[PDB]
């Protein structure tokens, strides 16, 4: 009897130790676009040094022009509009805003905020149904009430900010639709590998897409969740390209590197170590899943294949 298999490490943490306590400012709106905006039509750049990769290696670009995917971090309503217009110049198919955030978020007087708990784990352990209902209630309850909105400083605690009585409340779904994009939510936890549930939901969604759909993924700040799904899509659609090529190319357009590398962390972030290792193992397992189920149309869901082919720690 193993209590939590590789791939499900985060199930051992206690949700009650990370409840939300403040409305975090997700973007201050000074720039025209969200941070980390990147496309599969982009030129590859030099790898980041911390990953210790071969800068002379030239990754295969086979399948990229036809991939049609992009990524970024959180945005204001006007920033989303700029992303949607930019993506329209590249395609005539439907454009999707794929919201990968498990944490409750929305817009207060047009300001993008999220209910933030330590490690950004305020909805840890909740089903997607429970996570979205917490979100709808918190947002509605803010209307006509005084609130404190603030950016996180060091030690990940509030620093400065503003206080206003709220006169308008909006959902991410409402904001995407107003920008001309279709909406699809996948409640993935910040900092850890997506659950078998998050992935089964993404696979079913993928199988039903029109051949010219363009997928725009987004997380809160950084590139963690967004690169995981961008890598999975590249593999699913281009099963003939090697693991090394897929990993190098998703990193060189501006994403994270999901292959092996020398993991190092500050003392305050040592809790992240085991999660970085689990990710490396799990993306290799997914590539094994794609290669082995490619023949059919992936008749076997990921969760089922996984329970009969468990991964082992690094």
């Amino acid at each position: 009897t193993v209590t939590e298999p590789v791939g499900s490490y985060a199930r051992a943490e206690r949700p009650q130790d990370f409840e939300g306590f403040v409305w975090r400012l997700d973007n201050d709106g000074k720039e025209a676009l969200p941070r980390n905006f990147r496309t599969s039509a982009d030129a590859l750049r030099a790898p980041e040094k911390k990953f210790h990769l071969d800068a002379a290696y030239v990754p295969s670009r086979e399948g990229m022009d036809a991939l049609h995917i992009s990524g970024s971090s959180a945005f204001t309503p006007a920033q989303l509009k700029n992303v949607a217009a930019k993506l329209r110049e590249k395609t005539a198919g439907p454009i999707y805003d794929v919201d990968l955030r498990q944490e409750s978020h929305g817009y207060l007087d047009g300001i993008p905020v999220s209910w933030y708990g330590e490690r950004d784990w305020a909805n840890l352990g909740k089903s997607q149904h429970e996570a979205l209902a917490d979100e709808r209630h918190r947002l509605h309850a803010a209307l006509h009430k005084t609130v404190y909105i603030a950016p996180l400083g060091k030690h990940k605690l509030p620093e400065g900010g503003e206080v206003r009585r709220v006169q308008k409340v909006q959902t991410e779904q409402e904001v995407a639709e107003a920008a001309g994009m279709r909406y699809f939510r996948i409640a993935a936890t910040d900092h850890v590998w997506p659950t078998p549930e998050n992935i089964d939901r993404f696979l079913a969604f993928y199988r039903t897409l029109p051949q010219d759909a363009w997928l725009h993924f987004h997380c809160e700040a950084g590139v963690g969740r967004t690169t995981a799904f961008m890598v999975m899509t590249d593999m699913l659609k281009n099963p003939s390209v090697s693991l090394k090529d897929i990993l190098y190319r998703q990193h060189e357009i501006g994403g994270f590197y999901y292959g092996e590398f020398p993991i190092k962390t500050k003392d305050k972030d040592s809790w992240k170590t085991k999660y970085y290792r689990e990710k490396i193992v799990m993306i290799e397992q997914f590539y094994r899943y794609v290669q082995e189920n490619r023949a059919d149309g992936y008749q076997t869901p990921w969760s089922v294949w996984l329970k009969s082919h468990p991964a082992k720690a690094l």
